[PDB]
């Protein structure tokens, strides 16, 4: 149980963040979200964490690709949910081409999201978890911040990044109460991976299931997705006492992808 | 909960290993116990398991040195559980000499206990988990599975070895409903690292605790030990629905050790 | 020998890349070199790599935290030299504090030179070495981009980054005759280390000497500095066709760092 | 050059270690191999690096399965030599099948070559380097050192160790003029590699060829072998001054298979 706890989780408006913010909320904590979306759809997510679990929850709209929005962002995170206890950062784009096609502009918009949000929203969040002595700063990093794939150069290389950060972030907070780690998602069927999926679909002239299950073959060695709720319950594990001593690491959860 | 789970701990007279069938027991799992020490000891560990707990333990002493009697071992415990859900790969040894120095008795007593052992306990385990379709394997290997320190060279040696070998076996499973992965500790304050502390106490001419905070300090930046109720959680979660994806990795609790 | 060959090297009018640009030349490839610093020296930099070892030498100023002065970089050096065989991207910067007190802009600057200078100079060398069926590209990371340490957060973030962009762009390459692969020292005693070793003997209230000590025996266990020669002789070899399959990894000249 | 350097190379009668012996005495290196094959050839190959490179070659004889042999193997080639500086541990054998399969006396013969092999010959080798102050060690590991493949769990777990003990190495004996690292080769078509070809090619009903570019294609993004010829030039420049400080790290040649 995570009772009393105060949580952030940047872009739980879909996907994985969401299963984030739902797991959180179930153990008892309470919940800032944050991202894109249609406002009917993020109102009724918002409520529905309060009416089924009993906990407060509320919605701050930010483009996390702007610094300053970023760190303004944690502070009314923060003066909402009286303190900061767990900060996930998982908000994050992909975009796919070959290096010398890649736009410099989607360059540009992975690194800002993907990589320095992260650091922005670590730097404001800091000061609130080392004055209380205690903290869970949460990553969302991707096998992609362990290996590398074809056409994902911004990604890979902002992912990468995050796994260095999280190393940083854990190292300059050690001891302290606070820990820092990354988790490293396989394939996980959100809305990132359904494009990708039909990409495939497209390219080989098959069915969306048919390419779903092309796309897991060639990376992830039990051919099944990871799930947003699997994720969430990593998330839940990171934030327990069991992983007061868990610091500056990744936790794979990716089917064997880098087993191999 | 983990009720009605049917789980084998080697080594688990002592240390993590009998923190790991603690655990375990408390979460509802039958319990095979395994290793050395005194007979009363052993007895009152098995029946408090029971008392305490409200499931059933066994003690299998098996020496898992030998890869027969390794073997053996696991069908014998399968035999007194009606079965084998998950595995802990826990019994293991240290001896510290330069490699010039290094007695070699001690390397072939590190490699058959601490490697060999988890390759025969899983040869005789997978069949019984591959015909259920489900299982655990749950490897403990150390930090010195993923970096080395001197004078360490059997042990780093074979808990690198131990790491290659969980993703063998995730790899070779993959998808079954079966994972393998290794938790990799830092330092945790058992018999194992007590010898340790009190050669360094010696070599430096300072008191035990002294010692103790000298160990900590050149490896692993928390300036804390890893619990073994820490280990035993995490070994929980290994077994948790949320880990179904989870194979083929590390799961390292090491305050910070190999993020630098 | 690498005579013909037709060679780029950021950030070479110091350092690490002052003695990548040297060897090369040495090995008899023209050399276009790039970095601040007082005119004259760069002039006498780039007429004595042509009067020492008989090569073709170019200077061309270009500020690489500017995405499109990179690219204009690329352009105008291959024009100068006939061609582009092989690339080192070199040029870095350093800043140390830690994550809440970090400047944003310290974190920018060191983003955009360190990891997306690399982005944008890989993608404008690489359809020049596609169609030639030829090339190198030698990213110089860090020991920083596979471990972290304190106070580097933007730094390790980036030079993480550039070991998995470097992933990325041998995968893209894979069977072209291109490799691309990353250069990771531990301490090399240029300005950028200098800084660190005064900043520590003030914090420490020692002489220069002893700080350079006290900044090796933390980190790198040969106590012993890398040398701007031994990095150049790296790239030296990895332009050869010994390296023509080593691709899409990382050469660690670190003195022990990344051991343990 | 290698001139003068007095150099051993294990399993050097065949496959990447005779490159090893070829290349080194190209070098100038006097030459020490071993390994098991037909006398008529082992002879040929030792008078040849003699009337071909005009270095001294000497064979001897043993099976590095067993301890002893090993160690004595290492005192006798030192007192042919004259010395001994340059150690290449690279003797080793492959057996494909899955862990409840597979057989304890390959698990055994794996173990015992592949790894203990490489213990036992550098404790012998360590004293006579570290007196005279100079020294490489050079293992041969493998991909499966850092990753893992089915079918191949006592050679994943034995090539992970070797790049474990290779860490101990090097950080036992970091400063004093030794270095110890390990070429982690991706395919290379040597015998061990055929018969695997081979056994593809009955699995899949094709020819030896089509069998080949499946093997490489699954595995090896350059969809090339990796040489003899390039591992022995790896060695050489392990072998240099260029290499002095590194020591305790894998260099990976492998056509990108472990950057993805
Ligand atoms: N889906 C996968 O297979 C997978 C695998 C590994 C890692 N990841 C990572 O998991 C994280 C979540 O991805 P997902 O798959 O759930 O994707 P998703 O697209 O379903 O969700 C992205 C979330 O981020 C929000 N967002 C996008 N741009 C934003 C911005 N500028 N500011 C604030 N919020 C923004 C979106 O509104 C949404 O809430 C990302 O960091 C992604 O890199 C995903
Ligand atoms: N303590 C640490 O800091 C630390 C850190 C990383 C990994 N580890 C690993 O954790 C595991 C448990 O170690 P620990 O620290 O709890 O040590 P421990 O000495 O307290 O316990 C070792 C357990 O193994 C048993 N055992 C020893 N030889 C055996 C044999 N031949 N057959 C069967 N059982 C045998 C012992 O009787 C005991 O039950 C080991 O694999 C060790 O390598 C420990
Ligand atoms: N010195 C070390 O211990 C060490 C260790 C690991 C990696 N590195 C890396 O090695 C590389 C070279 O560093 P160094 O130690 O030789 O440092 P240095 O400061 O001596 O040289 C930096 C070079 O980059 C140039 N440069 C700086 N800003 C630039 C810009 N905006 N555009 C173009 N050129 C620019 C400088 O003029 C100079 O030529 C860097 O990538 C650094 O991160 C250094
Ligand atoms: N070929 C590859 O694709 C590949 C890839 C990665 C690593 N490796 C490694 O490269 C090394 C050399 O393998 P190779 O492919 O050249 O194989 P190979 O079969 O062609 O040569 C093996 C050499 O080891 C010798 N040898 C075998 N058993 C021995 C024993 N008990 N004592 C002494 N010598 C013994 C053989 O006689 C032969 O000289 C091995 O360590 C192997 O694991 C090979
Ligand atoms: C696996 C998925 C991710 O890393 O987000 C992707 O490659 O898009
Ligand atoms: C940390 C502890 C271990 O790995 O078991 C040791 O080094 O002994
Ligand atoms: C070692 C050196 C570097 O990575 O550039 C530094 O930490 O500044
Ligand atoms: C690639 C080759 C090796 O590692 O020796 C093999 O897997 O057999
Ligand atoms: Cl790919
Ligand atoms: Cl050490
Ligand atoms: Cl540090
Ligand atoms: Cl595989
Ligand atoms: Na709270
Ligand atoms: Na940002
Ligand atoms: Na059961
Ligand atoms: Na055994
Ligand atoms: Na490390
Ligand atoms: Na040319
Ligand atoms: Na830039
Ligand atoms: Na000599
Ligand atoms: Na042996
Ligand atoms: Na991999």
């Amino acid at each position: 149980m995570l009772k009393g706890k105060k949580a952030v989780v940047t872009g739980s408006t879909s996907g994985i963040g969401l299963a984030m913010a739902t797991e959180l909320a179930k153990a008892g904590a309470d919940v800032v979200i944050n991202g894109f979306g249609q406002p009917e759809d993020i109102e009724r997510e918002r409520s529905t964490l309060e009416s089924k679990f009993g906990v407060k929850a509320y919605y701050l709209n930010a483009d996390l690709s702007d610094a300053q929005a970023t760190r303004d962002f944690i502070a009314k995170a923060a003066e909402a949910l009286g303190g900061l206890d767990i900060l996930v950062n998982n908000a994050g784009i992909q975009h796919t081409a070959p290096i010398e096609e890649f736009p410099v502009d989607k360059w540009n918009a992975i690194i800002a999201l993907n990589l320095s949000a992260v650091f922005h929203g670590t730097a404001a969040a800091l000061p609130i978890m080392q004055k209380q002595g205690w903290g869970r700063i949460i990553n969302i990093a991707s096998a992609h911040g362990l290996v590398a794939s074809v056409n994902k150069s911004a990604y890979v290389a902002a992912k990468h990044g995050v796994v260095g950060l999280t190393k940083v972030t854990a190292l300059e907070n050690a001891g302290k109460g606070i820990t820092c780690n990354a988790i490293c998602p396989g394939w996980v069927r959100t809305p990132l991976v359904e494009k990708q999926i039909e990409a495939i679909s497209q390219q080989k002239g098959i069915d969306i299931e048919a390419a779903a299950r092309e796309l897991l073959a060639e990376k992830q060695p039990s051919l099944q997705f990871v799930t947003p709720e699997q994720l969430g319950g990593a998330a839940v594990f990171l934030s327990s006492a069991a992983a007061d001593q868990m610091t500056g690491t990744t936790l794979s959860l990716d089917g064997g992808w880098t087993a191999r």
